[PDB]
């Protein structure tokens, strides 16, 4: 039961590729899916010391039914649009996700080239984002981003499908959203105001004390306890991206979890709000422009095709 | 002695190329920025001492110069000359300001670009923005090592920096930019040996082909130029690969520095118009220029005294 | 499955050792910090992904334990036992809390230490603070490679982590700290060969001396201890050099982890009291212990549930 | 049971040392074998943590019987010479193998010095090769080399002796062959011809499609499926080596497997051929000059004597 | 022609600052060391070619100079001038010799310092010893990027090195040291925006405040000094953070090089005494100078010929 | 004006030394290569920008010079002078061309060597090939830090480069190579203190022995040479360890550059023949020279104009 590299850490470079499968493209796609790990090694081995090239392949709900007969992952469905009073989490088309990471962009680009070379005329590109590390693990808002990710055993338990769906053990669910930020508005706030939005100190990344942390802060809304009283956790691999000329300053959100229910709860709290908070204050400076849900199978699953 | 911009600095792993036009009434805002550009570079750059290697080279176009400054002009400064060859065309596109930003990390480039554009917002219109990245062992999108024959040391200084021939602008340089897109499908149809004949060097090892084997229409042959004096005419190239996989964009962002544009223009002419021995540069059969601009990059002192 | 603290992590290039006593009425403030310590570690540590390697191991002393917690105690937890040998003395000094902070850079250690002490200000009194640094090829102030025979992998786990023998505290460990100052003048008076006889290994190459040549009063001989089964009893050492040139302070900060303090104490006894074959450890002729404390380092879960 | 570093990855530097045990040298050898791990740490600790020094010790069939009284590894025998119609895989003497790797040659050299210092007058050197990384993981033929090595769980299953021989669990079998290449002849081929010999693209290391890959290509012949239909796999740690003046351009082949049967099958296919292929085309440019088989015991085994 | 000490070399990750006074009758021992200092630097430094970057700059005080040498004095050499402002005081403290030791690793600094002090034992009394460390992205203890506006290249040479104005000491420089301790409690009481007003630059991005927003009593404003000619007067700063968490010591070790002490002293005067527009430098409201010494750092040749 | 080869560049982690004789009728092929050598260096070297540090220094022997060129000869160029001392002998062995190839990685050296020999195949016979590697902290096979006292900067230029004393060959240098094998058995028989007396420096710390303790027959004493003017005579050494464990080969590949061979020869004479105070260099008691050749390394321009 060998998972894809869904537990691997953040890297300095990433390419996110989202495509839809054109009518009659199913066969070409199936062939690629079985060769994806082989292509990864072909490119990756060239940089074997410190390259850290990996590709995580995700398949959407509608795409799954077109590609495979038999059982479906229990949690796999189209991304649920959230129409909140103020902010909207839109659902956009996407059949296949390629989450490509390395310590260098060239490796990502080479692999992406090989994948798309095989898929040409079978797929239509929906989104392509080239992500880059920004200083000391910062996002476009200038905050350290990824701090509270689970590690080790906790990561395994939060991310990997287990006995609750045994046919797809070793798989995971990925939710992607591309966000664009209003930097003008954001930079109008004082640092202290920004800290109140996020829920952590800007420079030092220290969490605000519970008596000072607003209920509508990002950290407060995305902290979720389950029925057991245990924290519900996701693994985030967000990357900054952008284009200065077009005033694009972005966060590419990607979160892995063993069930989409966890990610969706966090989304709901952010967009719809709670009793104590109208919505996540971060959304006042952030617009989601894409939204897709994918199941990322175990590596074995892709190979045996 | 006049202090040049970082026009002599080597190739880096990351680059941002930014080309803008100055909007109506934007002159004043632009002048203010120009005087702060070196200051902004240090502000961002110092954070990543000593491996950051952040630099920004600022270029000003012909038309823009007259809008910005009174007094003398650089002797060689004019708009990019469009070349309509029998087969291939080197197009001229608008551009008033060039920002050539390099570092060993993209974040540094992006941060500086953000600061520059933040100051210029509402005074300029973006024309082009390219994020360049090192591709393996200094390769381009055609899979060839690219930059090998760049001059170094004293030779670089002599080829790139304006000297006594135009003493008011000593320490300056001329930059020609062209964004090229490549037809990878067609290129990958050729055998490696055929590709080598196009370039003029061995693909894997980057060793120059013997003179008896090197075609007259090879890229290396056409861009090798001797002056009347019999000396080699040389430019300093800082090309970077760039691209977008989804849109099938595989590019070379060409930038070349020289002490006079005449040198770069000769090479362009040989490539696009051809010689007696060669119809045109074979590389153009797989490469399309989509932008073309010429800028003068002043000495650092010049920008500061503003 | 209990999650241990980073007691199995390897040696780093930088370390801060912080030992404090809890002031009267400081218990509450201390408990709050203890529950946030892992959170503070991540807050600072994440900034320097992935080469930072920041970790903090928190230890609690015997007397402090009773002030902080009701319920069961770790089976082996007691105050450091003073050893008054014929010649050398291992002193016991006050210490309630241990912070063993390691990273590949001192800044990370310093930042974390700042955050911890910021929260504890007015609740604790500092007893000791040492900033450790890697010295050449893993050498100590005596000029010998130091840490060679540390257990690794499964052997490390078995030697260091509390298991079924005390199931309520599984995943914990015991840390013994001693700050040593060295008489470099006297030490440098010895020939290299004499120094090798003191340690029990070759100086330059770090190769262990043959059994027929290794003195019974050598450091290696005295600290080699076999258990009832005839297997070696082992500890995990994270010693760091430290010092101040002006004050002629050349130090080894000793810290050793073990699943039971009995192992470390046996080695101490052999060193300070001697055996039938050896009066004492010859290393002590050039080394003075100035502190001595024992701490229990709980599993990470234990700290969090507070 | 603790294996030797048989699963560890490729490094930038390696020393391969093959010796025979002289008459009456048994005792000296046994002493060293029990100290080998100790010597490794003595040298290795000096270059923590980027040194990555390791030594894998192998013992030959004939040597085993001279050294030890009890049971033998089930698969341990002398290297089987293969006399093909055209190419020959020679068997050469070798009692002990020292496979020494680090990120720096000095570390390898220091350890080798210590080992040989202890063995002087008890062993005769047969072969010594100093290997070095060549660009982006290339061999002397200019191809990326090691791409299809198994990793993680697959590596463990392919390499480590398990329950099928429980007394030697955690051990492995190493086959070494020193190859010299005819670079003149090789460089006479076009790149496309070279690709047909190997079975992969030269520059990009992408495997040739199944409809284009020759049956006598290196990749085709070394593929090998077992009765179960699963792939048979070995772990390769080949290093380039050579001397420019003497026109020596070499590949030092070393492959680990849980049973020698796997490696021997690949050898047989290469040298003797199949129904579809006379022999491996790579052998047309490669001459084996040594050939030895060693069993590499678990670390515990070496320590306990 | 004259070979300077490493006074133009950049900031490193690690530093040791050592200040000693020469005891009565210690002159001879000191002279011997001074002639061997470069030799000791190479002895230690060569071991860590090429990334070690070990250097030692040796400075000699005014009073010490007269005790050590007969003949001419550097034109600008005098004791540090104490400044008694209305509110803040720049104290002058004893110091005859300065050793400014830098490397990319502390071990190298410590080894060299050990060798130097080994030779000087019983001839000198230690006054101060500080172990400096890089803090994140070139930050100081106040959390601001520190060193941004240092001159580079030719400008650095012109600002730092003694030239024709004192030809017997060409290639020398003047170093002013001050150890500052910071009141972090008070400082962290300010909002970021208030802190920016104190310094004169943005905290996170290190971008200089616009001239219309920058307070006259900001650090940047007061230390910006124009000469009669209208040119900027510049110094080269190699400040390092240092500190001890337990004792609440958060420090900046200030060291500035200049071709004449007049430049540094002007900046000091503006900071401590104030101008017409500003009572004093606001940074001093959170910073206390605890040492103050002035040294002349001779050309390397000068030390060798001794 | 004349541009030297990379004779001033520092020591690297990897080196290949290649010595060949020119076969009868090979002159033409050799001349062609000589003119392409810099081109080949760039072809390979550019692939590993910027940390590759690939360089090739080409040397031509006395006899070879006369076969290759007409006209004036370098003033100092002659065959290596055999030294038959009472005890030790410095042998002269054949060698027409020297290729001193250095980089931070062996692959780069090997690739370049491959290209050079590929062009020379059937025109030259290999005499010697050594692959050198860095050994710990810049140590040699004797376990001593090696290269410490090399001149740097201006001093290096003055010691190494031919100047006005032979103006036709300004920018050239003279290289003396000797391959030494060491008797490690005998050497390891000495105590460390005895070894230090042989070399003239401390083993571990690389600190030079005081003048009152340093033997007259120590390596450091014999190779310290003053000229008639009282100035120190200096050479630039790029020695590399090499060896083969199986064959008990532990070597130092000696290469020294100087502006005149007279300097190197004086040091050789002192070592092999001795002085009034010393029979010979004690290092030779554990070191055997197995090759000896002298080459002139022309300015880069000289090779190009061919
Ligand atoms: C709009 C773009 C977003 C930005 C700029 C952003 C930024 C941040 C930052 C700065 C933190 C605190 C440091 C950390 O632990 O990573 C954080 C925490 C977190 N974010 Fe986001 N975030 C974004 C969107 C989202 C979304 C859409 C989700 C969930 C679907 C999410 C889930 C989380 C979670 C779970 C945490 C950790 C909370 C905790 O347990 O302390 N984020 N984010
Ligand atoms: C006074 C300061 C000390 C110094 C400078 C020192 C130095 C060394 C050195 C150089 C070694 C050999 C290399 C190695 O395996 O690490 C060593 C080994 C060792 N030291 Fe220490 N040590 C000191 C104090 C202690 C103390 C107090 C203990 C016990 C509580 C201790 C326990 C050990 C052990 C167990 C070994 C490994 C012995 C073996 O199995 O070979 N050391 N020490
Ligand atoms: C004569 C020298 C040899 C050279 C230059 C060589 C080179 C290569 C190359 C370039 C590849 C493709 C990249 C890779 O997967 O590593 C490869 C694959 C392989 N080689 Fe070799 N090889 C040699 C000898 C051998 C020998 C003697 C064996 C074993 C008997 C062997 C077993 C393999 C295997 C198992 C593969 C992987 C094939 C797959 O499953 O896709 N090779 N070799
Ligand atoms: C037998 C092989 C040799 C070895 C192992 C060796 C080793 C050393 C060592 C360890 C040093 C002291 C550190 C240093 O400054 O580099 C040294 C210094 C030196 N060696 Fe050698 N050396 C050898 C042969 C030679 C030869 C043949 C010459 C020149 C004829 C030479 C010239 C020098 C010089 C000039 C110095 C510096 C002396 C000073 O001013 O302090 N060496 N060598």
């Amino acid at each position: 039961p060998e998972p894809q590299m869904v537990l691997s850490p953040l890297t300095s470079a990433a390419i996110f590729l989202v495509v839809t499968i054109d009518s009659g493209g199913e066969d070409t796609v199936r062939d690629l899916l079985s060769d994806v790990a082989s292509l990864e090694r072909a490119v990756g081995f060239r940089a074997q010391p410190d390259g850290r090239l990996s590709c995580v392949t995700g398949i959407g709900s509608e795409a799954w039914d077109r590609l495979f007969s038999g059982a479906r992952p229990a949690g796999l469905h189209p991304f649920r649009e959230l129409d909140g009073p103020v902010h909207r989490a839109v659902a956009t088309p996407g059949d296949l996700l390629f989450h490509i990471r390395a310590s260098r962009l060239d490796l990502c680009f080479a692999l992406a080239t090989e994948i798309m070379g095989r898929l040409r005329g079978a797929v239509t590109p929906q989104d392509e984002v080239h992500g880059f590390k920004y200083f000391d693990e910062r996002d476009m808002l200038g905050f350290v981003d990824g701090t509270e990710n689970p590690t080790g055993a906790a990561a395994r338990r939060a991310v990997l499908v287990g006995a609750e769906d045994p046919a797809f053990a070793g798989g995971s669910y990925a939710v992607v959203q591309k966000y664009l930020h209003d930097i003008d508005a954001w930079e109008g706030l004082s640092v202290e105001a920004q800290e109140r939005v996020i829920g952590r100190r800007k420079m030092t990344d220290v969490e605000l004390s519970d008596d000072v942390k607003p209920a509508d802060s990002h950290v407060a809304l995305t902290s979720v306890t389950g029925p057991d009283g245990s924290d519900l956790e996701i693994l985030r691999d967000n990357m900054p991206f952008g284009s200065v000329g077009r005033e694009e300053f972005g966060t590419y959100f990607i979160g892995y979890a063993r069930t989409p229910e966890v990610t969706e709860t966090m989304l709901e709290r952010m967009f719809l709000g709670t009793a104590s908070a109208p919505h996540d204050r971060i959304l006042d400076f952030s617009t989601a422009v894409t939204g897709s849900l994918f199941f990322t199978p175990a590596a074995d699953f892709l190979e045996d095709l």
